[PDB]
């Protein structure tokens, strides 16, 4: 059973299908119209027929349900209909920082500090949770017509959860196991301070398009950060951005995670702290969008 | 795929003495080689055989005298036939399970000789990752031979796996890229089995084998895990405590390699030989 408070019956009760927004390998998306109050939903649907396996999506609803939090976003149930699974979530018109980017060019530094500030509150909730997101960057981070900030797109964290599980069920028996071995099977062999390091490296994505080494193999950029002397990026223009910006850079990245600042200590620092960060910043980014 | 493989009927080549056990992975056979006259282990298997595949990998590619030894493969009838060195007592659970508990002696040589097989398992990059009193064989010369690397080719078929749907990688922070491409631990796990393997020899069970196995996998992940002892504490000589002591040393950065615990005062003193298992065999008999 992939969740035990699914809805056994048709969405189309529900809500009205408006637009088929994408798909592929998770499934497909739909913009949806709550059929008695008016509100927009987003429906994610996967196939979800006898055999599959039901452990990642089981995961991706624990996550979704246990969370009330303003960046997180919200929650509707799920239902399961004829062999398809349908996630209803709020919708963000917006879609992520990564479709508004690739028409709009490079986010401004205060936009960048805003997106910051918020996904950090959302980081900071799920942390307070023990929950890890494990990917955050601009695809996953979704903007709604007000200009608000919604962390989404909790597959690979649902991912990681399943095949933990699926470790501790067949990880025999321990007498003989040393402690780091047992640890990494139960804990997955790093924490929520990776999260960190990945909102360092979105902020850079959203300043450049990318993110730092795009164009390097990814096996060849796995390898070197296993190296002893690995060194985190930076930002390339040194002039187009504050002292600051480069400083919230350089502690997010940083790359001891027993040395990483949490996500309520980064709500502190002078980038994401300053005044005027506010959805106008958002909302000026979506009317270049259109304009 | 194995470009060895005999692809002919092992049963032309050994006379099946005595099927030892098996199920549901196969079958385990003493079988006779038809000229020499030499004993030979049989494990004939069958599905996804690729773990499979990687354990005779393994065997195949060790060579060395504390490393059970491979001879070949036969494929036919859609079994595998995987032949190996035959070691006529079983593991030392087996033997104890008879005997009972080994002599410090006894446990010393034991320990010398899976350290040498560690040594070399660990020059090869490989991790053994089920170091136990059943998964080491004792000849009949008293001779101690690591076997039984399906663990090793688990975990390292698993490894594998994630690695080829990690995804992209831009993203990830260098601890998490680090447990993709190393697994999150390394070679020293195994001396750390080799410390609860002593004491197992020496206690007939591991340290907290009366505990539920989730509450010892609970109490093992908290900063405050304190590594078992010997329980006797008379019985065993200071070196034997010492030895335990630093093989069982909790911080992975400080456990001793297998190469600097062959220098321990437990393994490098005389009188070290099979002659010690040889007792422990003619004990076993009569
Ligand atoms: C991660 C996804 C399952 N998800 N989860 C909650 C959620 C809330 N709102 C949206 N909103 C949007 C808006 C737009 C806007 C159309 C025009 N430009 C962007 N596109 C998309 N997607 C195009 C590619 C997809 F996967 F189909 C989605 N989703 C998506 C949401
Ligand atoms: C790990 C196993 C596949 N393997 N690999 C190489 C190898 C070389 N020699 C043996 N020798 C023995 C001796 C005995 C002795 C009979 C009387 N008591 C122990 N029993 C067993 N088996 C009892 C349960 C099994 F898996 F079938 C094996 N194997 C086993 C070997």
């Amino acid at each position: 059973v992939v969740d035990p408070d699914i809805f056994n019956r048709d969405p189309r009760d529900h809500y009205d299908l408006l637009q088929r927004l994408g798909g592929g390998t998770y499934g497909e998306v739909f913009k949806a119209r709550d059929k008695v109050s008016g509100d927009l939903v987003a429906l994610k649907m996967v196939k979800m027929e006898p055999d599959d396996d039901v452990s990642t999506l089981q995961k991706e609803i624990l996550i979704l349900k246990t969370c009330r939090h303003a960046n997180i976003v919200a929650y509707h149930g799920s239902y399961l209909w004829l062999q398809k699974l349908w996630i209803c979530m709020e919708f963000c018109g917006a879609g992520s920082l990564q479709d508004i980017y690739q028409v709009t060019g490079s986010l401004s530094e205060l936009q960048i500090s805003y997106v910051c500030r918020e996904v950090l509150q959302g980081l900071a909730y799920l942390h307070s949770q023990k929950k890890i997101h494990r990917d955050i960057k601009g695809a996953n981070i979704l903007i709604n017509d007000a200009g608000e900030v919604r962390l989404a797109d909790f597959g690979i964290s649902a991912q990681i959860g399943a095949e933990l599980a699926r470790r501790l069920e067949f990880i025999g028996t321990p007498y003989w196991m040393a402690p780091e071995v047992a640890a990494v099977a139960l804990k997955g062999g790093y924490n929520e301070l990776c999260d960190i390091w990945s909102l360092g490296i979105t902020a850079i994505e959203l300043a450049e398009l990318q993110p730092p080494l795009f164009d390097v193999h990814p096996l060849r950029v796995l390898f070197l950060m296993t190296k002893s002397g690995y060194q985190p990026p930076r930002l390339k223009e040194k002039g187009k951005w504050s002292a600051a910006f480069h400083n919230f850079i350089k502690v997010t990245l940083t790359k001891s995670p027993k040395k990483r600042p949490s996500a309520t200590k980064m709500l502190s620092h002078q980038l994401v702290s300053q005044p005027g960060l506010n959805r106008g910043l958002i909302l000026d980014l979506l009317d270049k969008l259109k304009n």
